[PDB]
């Protein structure tokens, strides 16, 4: 067993929001044996000193696109709306893998510096959703991307994604960037069987995640809704961007949320991303259906799109987690970051009525059990006996964070860094003074930098 | 001399906005002798390694509040509007120094420590304007602040403050802490005699920083005026926070701008905190007066204010600098950090318009030569030969920046930290490899949370 001794706070998330102060947490390999004070070191084999140190649950990034860590900071994409960005990452993307310079071995290493940022961010579950398959077949991307996350030792969702509607017949999408329907659902099929770990604490998951009601064709939703009740899998798509409800308005008649329900995706099987700006009459459907929502301030800020109701899900009951989205819109992988983006952007919409403004421990239970809930992991996303060993801490004794009231609230609202110090991902140790202890982080440096087109 | 050997980047923010790649900075004593590729070590004792880094300005935070480093992330003032916030914080001030917790000694460290977590977030000046005078006559907060600036090496304005208009007179500020004028102008007058270092590259200086129009009478605005152009001072205050209008319509019946004019602050010697809510029709008198502002985006999004016009105040040829304020409104003093918040927060205003929207770049110089000039100081914010050796750097290679295509936009859009690798004050190397050279970081992290009441 491995003890984590006298941490200052522990942060549970259980279902009485619980807190302690000065107590330990007993891991007995993937699983979490006890939290409280004064734990047994009856059978442990190593004591970590937790004194200095926050504790969370391992923080879970619910909507990635792992490839987008190769188009940083361009500077014809750092201020663009959607359209422009779309074409920008789509022909870079097909371009350079023209030119053999982003096959699936470059993808894995990208995924693979991603990846150990995230852990070092204290993310311990990533939801990739990939859907970049050039060419006449479906090529390994996604078993790319599964390869950096085992090799990390990173918990991982892989949601296989895809653009199957051209703009020939409304999609605003070029055709060359389009791929046929049934190669999409054969894939996903194969996917599953090769890959998918059902049972508790499984370290590999896949989901089904088209692109979008813009981007993907009808009959693509019905096929997933279809497969992920045939092998209990979960579904994943965009979901209200702003330009999302003219479009399915024009092809359709109808709103994106009723486009859903209509293919079988009015469910609790679905976690949606974004959903910045549905009609309000729409929200107490959400609830009924059961869906949960991934809030990602940083790309809704950086495509100018606003400020999404996630007061008004909470409100209403709606499962909420939280994400950064891909590093071309971010343009970095670092969640709590990000949490602090909300705490303080949402804040202007209702200048009179604070108590409405998200909390810090709102947005870190978000990030943790929210996001959870997103992905379907009632194993994840708490600290309780019980529980996956999934544990993030933060130092709180450095110059930076002196004059900190609340650490938890301190987490969210100062600091220089977001690192890490401690990240235990299915019991296993893998940050420990904010660097990784089994990740040749220099190697990985380099080896992906050479890569990078 | 010392030479920085081979930086990766090299942002001058010069008149002509030259940057370098492969390139070298000289200094020598307090001074920049040369920015240029393969400069001579002739006259050189120290060459330091600059490869794989980015080098720009030491950055400048043009208005802090000190001593609210010791008022963070308290849960009762987490989501609070001003009038609330105002009181939280004025009643804890007092409060504390009723009881003897809050004293000069004690504000000491409370400064120290902010400062230093300034330098190691590459932060090379801070204006300061200290805004607790409890009791009669002002103690030696304003020496306690210099001495922990002094200290530490950090380049350093303190901006004397006040509350001169009493509650009681028809005012805005509690009694306890309400100076005669005279008593205000001659605390300032002997702070210029003992502190003030008005040659080129002074390490402290004062300025002369009322807290605002609801909060000051005019005849201290008039005999600051006076004073700025007999001593060469600037002027510094708050200026149109939400509400601060009806305040100056009622108290005046005139905008807090027609206020600043007929009392001598429509002038190039002047430089506002927030301007948030200005009408647009007295913008264009700013720019005709030449007055700079501030622009502090944390606190504006933190009390619900929303997005001050810098897009309008840019084009306007208004001098815009940047700053965090005081830790009880942001929480922190990463200036860093805070550039990310307005390069995203701006955009949903013009959600049609990218043009708009302000780039890491402009958000750069505003943190740089923006806050210089803000502080009148044209021996700053500038890499270039015969300003001051003020120099911040970060590391390009870490795991959370790779990808990067631009390394200046990469600065402010990518990252898990903000901790600068080195750092140069007047010459002299304060923080490399992230870590204080002369500080005892750990004794300062010690001793100053001992005192927090
Ligand atoms: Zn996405
Ligand atoms: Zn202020």
């Amino acid at each position: 067993m491995i003890l984590i001794r006298g941490l200052t706070r522990v942060i549970t998330f259980d279902d009485q929001e619980r807190e302690l102060e000065d107590a330990d947490i007993l891991i007995d390999g993937p699983k979490i044996v006890a939290v409280g004070k004064d734990l047994s070191d009856r059978s442990v084999s190593r004591t970590i000193d937790g004194r200095g140190m926050i504790a969370l649950p391992g923080l879970i990034n619910s909507h990635q696109h792992l490839y987008e860590g190769a188009m940083r900071a361009i500077p014809q994409l750092e201020r663009v709306t959607m359209a422009s960005w779309l074409e920008g990452v789509l022909t870079r993307s097909a371009g350079w893998w023209r030119d053999g310079k982003f096959g699936p071995d470059v993808i894995r290493e990208v995924a693979r510096a991603v990846l150990l940022e995230s852990l070092l961010g204290g993310i311990t579950t990533v939801a990739d959703q990939h859907l970049f398959f050039p060419g006449a077949t479906a090529d390994s991307y996604i078993d790319a991307t599964i390869e950096a996350a085992t090799d990390l030792g990173i918990r991982f969702h892989a949601a296989r994604s895809s653009m199957t509607l051209g703009k020939s017949e409304g999609g605003f999408c070029d055709d060359l960037f389009v791929e046929p329907v049934d190669r999409v659902v054969q894939h996903c099929l194969g996917l599953i069987d090769q890959y998918h770990e059902p049972e508790p604490f499984g370290m590999v998951r896949i989901a089904l995640g088209p692109c979008g009601v813009p981007y993907d064709k009808p009959e693509l939703f019905e096929a997933f809704a279809q497969m992920a009740a045939d092998y209990d899998v979960r579904l994943h798509t965009h979901f209200y961007e702003p330009l999302d409800a003219g479009m399915s308005d024009h092809l359709y008649g109808m709103t994106p949320w009723r486009f859903l329900e209509k293919h079988g995706w009015a469910s609790d099987r679905v976690w949606l991303a974004h959903a910045v700006v549905p009609p309000r009459e729409e929200i107490p459907e959400f609830a009924d259906a059961g869906v949960a929502i991934a809030h990602l301030i940083a790309p809704d800020l950086r495509m100018g799109w606003g400020l999404a109701p996630i007061r008004e899900y909470l409100d209403a009951g709606i499962t909420v987690g939280f994400g950064t989205t891909g590093s071309a819109s971010n343009d970095g992988g670092n969640l709590l970051g990000d949490l602090r983006l909300a705490a303080l952007a949402h804040r202007p919409a209702d200048p009179n009525e604070p108590e409405k403004w998200l909390s810090a421990r709102e947005l870190l239970r978000m990030a943790t059990r929210g996001s959870a809930e997103c992905l379907g992991r009632p194993d994840l996303g708490v600290l309780e006996e019980g529980r996956a060993a999934d544990i993030a801490c933060w130092r709180l004794d450095g110059v930076d964070r002196v004059g900190v009231h609340d650490p938890a609230i301190g987490l969210i609202m100062t600091g220089l860094s977001d690192r890490a110090s401690l990240v235990v991902v299915n019991g296993q140790v893998l940050v420990e003074n904010e660097r990784p202890v089994l990740a040749d982080l220099e190697r990985i440096v380099a080896n992906t930098t050479a890569l990078i087109p």
